């Protein structure tokens, strides 16, 4: 279960133990309906929901947006996948669902993938058309790379306020289900059904946004003391909500990072950090007041912090940082009891150029991943998942030259970036601070890494020699 590729080249991290309910009350619930169908029509304003279509699913299906994709390609082939479809929504349509299968037979196989495509005709258009995009939404990140989130938390930075801060209910899935109300009958009904049975037993995250933006809602107006404490069992004047989301909502999103239950927040001023009450009567939260985050490359969002750095020529970049065991440990776990050489090889140049990417600041990532391109044959494809995070994109998952990727996620398409001027050497690319390398893991300095890092080419020679000497090998250390 471990990636023998990895484990070779990373000797000093062997002794690295780090690597090796009640329902909400009355008055809470009509203050979860008021602001739910505020936000909903606030998304609305410059989007229409639409019904998607089975072209789309197929297009889908044919690019995976294991050896289960080919059988997925041959469903959505079969006039008899979508046979099934039609049958079974004629049950939707009535409020019902039977076959659709939610958690090896091909007919249970065919219905759980007709379950899904379902799912995306109802709901799809949340995703397609990027509801919770930040440009339509104020507070979410839909859409958005590991390489942009840290220019989002910079950029609430700079708002004034206080700190940075940082269980769906059945009322909360009525008040997601409250989007059908902008739809045809036909779609809102398809809608409906499947919001009810997924429930009962990616769409959900987008609805998992939703909801978490109106709790950050929330929090905001009993922190700013719209809401008052009578207010939990009894809405006393609702108009106050309504007014308050007139006045301030917008400028509350665009105070929010939101992606499904990750959320950061910069309120007015701190008072949030004692605002629990609505929360906790939802049951989203204890009554210890949060603590905030002074520093914004300090907060965590999505299993990161980000971290402002500089190119030798002056511009600068906002990249994503975890503590380096975490990176390590997960680089060196296979999943797969196979265990082929060839399979573990390209999983260990996935999570190569992984770090390349995004991480290529932390000084024991850029050497390990160059030794572990080196040691991989350069014709070999990368494989597998190197990490589950939506906001992990996968541009690494390639064999062109990593540089020129680098150049295209975080110059040519970067829209922080307004200079274009391409970056021709990976040394003008910056590392962390060593202080900051050092806090968050780096074994910079340490006599094992050091010894590690001056023999390294001779590792890199004992894997090749494991793989074959007569597979093609790059330098990428020199
Ligand atoms: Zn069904
Ligand atoms: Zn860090």
């Amino acid at each position: 279960l471990v990636n023998g590729v990895v484990r070779l080249l990373s000797k000093p991290w062997d002794v690295v133990t780090g690597v090796t309910v009640p329902d909400p009350q009355e008055g809470t619930r009509q203050v979860m309906n008021i602001v739910s169908s505020w936000l909903w029509k606030e998304l609305g304003k410059r989007k229409r929901p639409r019904v998607c279509t089975k072209e789309e699913f197929i297009n889908k299906v044919r690019s995976n947006a294991e050896k289960e994709w080919k059988t997925a390609v041959e469903a959505v082939n079969d006039p008899r996948f979508w046979a099934l479809v039609d049958r079974e929504r004629e049950h939707h349509l009535r409020g019902e669902c039977h076959s659709c299968v939610y958690n090896g037979s091909r007919a249970i196989w065919y219905m759980w993938l007709g379950a899904r495509f379902l799912e995306f005709e109802a709901l799809g258009f949340l995703n397609e058309d990027h509801w919770m995009g930040r440009e339509n939404s104020g507070g979410g990140v839909e859409g958005l790379g590991l390489q942009r989130l840290g220019y989002i938390l910079e950029e609430m930075n700079r708002a004034p306020g206080g700190k940075m801060y940082a269980r769906i209910s059945k009322f909360d899935l009525e008040n997601e289900a409250l989007i059908t109300n902008q739809m045809e009958e036909g779609h809102r009904t398809l809608a409906l059904a499947v919001i009810k049975y997924t429930y009962q037993n990616v769409v959900t995250y987008a609805l998992n946004t939703f909801t978490n933006l109106v709790v950050q809602l929330i929090r905001n107006m009993e922190a700013e003391e719209v809401l008052e404490m009578q207010d939990l069992w009894l809405l006393r004047k609702p108009e106050k909500v309504t007014r308050w989301l007139q006045s301030n909502g917008w400028d509350r999103l665009k105070r929010m990072a939101v992606s499904g239950d990750d959320c950061v927040v910069k309120p007015i001023d701190d008072r949030f950090a004692h605002a629990l009450r609505f929360l906790n009567d939802m049951g989203k939260v204890e009554w210890k007041p949060s603590t905030g985050w002074s520093n914004w490359e300090e907060v965590p969002f999505c299993s990161h912090h980000f971290n402002k750095l500089y190119l030798k020529d002056g511009r600068s970049i906002v990249v994503p940082c975890r503590h380096q065991d975490e990176l390590i440990g997960r680089a060196r776990v296979s999943p797969g009891a196979g265990w082929s050489i060839r399979e573990t090889a390209c999983l260990a140049k996935s999570y190569a150029q992984m770090w390349q990417l995004l991480y290529f600041h932390r000084r024991d990532l850029r050497l390990m991943a160059n030794a572990i391109c080196s040691a991989v044959p350069v014709d070999w494809v990368p494989t597998g998942r190197t990490t589950w995070s939506i906001h992990g994109k996968g541009e690494w998952m390639t064999t062109e030259d990593m540089l020129m990727v680098w150049n295209r996620v975080w110059i040519e398409e970067n829209d922080h970036m307004e200079d274009k001027t391409p970056v021709t050497k990976w040394t003008d690319i910056p590392y962390l601070g060593k202080r900051e390398d050092l806090w968050c893991g780096s074994l910079i300095g340490h006599r094992p890494r050091t010894t590690w890092a001056e023999n390294i080419k001779d590792t890199v020679n004992m894997v090749r020699r494991i793989i074959g000497d007569e597979e093609k090998y790059m330098d990428y250390l020199s």
